[PDB]
């Protein structure tokens, strides 16, 4: 208990859900009071995006609305 | 390439947004055709949830509109 970083120190500005395939959403907790909402791509890359931006609730909520209707 | 399972062989009939702190999407993969929802308890736990059931529809959309009303 010193100092700790937030999960995603930087942001980014994509781009289309086509490219992500695995969602990982974090809560409030002992090193970040901020929500960050982090990605995976079908690569197998991991970036940081920022919920300030409008565009990023479009591809966060496509790839949330999809997963329900293949079954 | 020979045998490989689904990230969620179980299913579970949950409960409230109060214990769930992290949602993680998967799609389809080498492993599975279909789409799975899996999440992590505070306490240090993960399970799986089945997306066919209504009920589970509500305890993971909570997670959407509380976990982007905090500022």
């Amino acid at each position: 208990l010193r100092e700790l970083r937030c999960v995603c120190l930087q942001t980014t500005q994509g781009v289309h859900p086509k490219m992500i395939s695995n969602l990982q959403v974090f809560a409030i907790g002992p090193q970040c009071s901020k929500v960050e909402v982090v990605a995976s791509l079908k690569n197998g890359k991991e970036i940081c995006l920022d919920p300030e931006a409008p565009f990023l609730k479009k591809v966060i909520q496509k790839i949330l609305d999809g997963g329900n209707k293949e079954n």
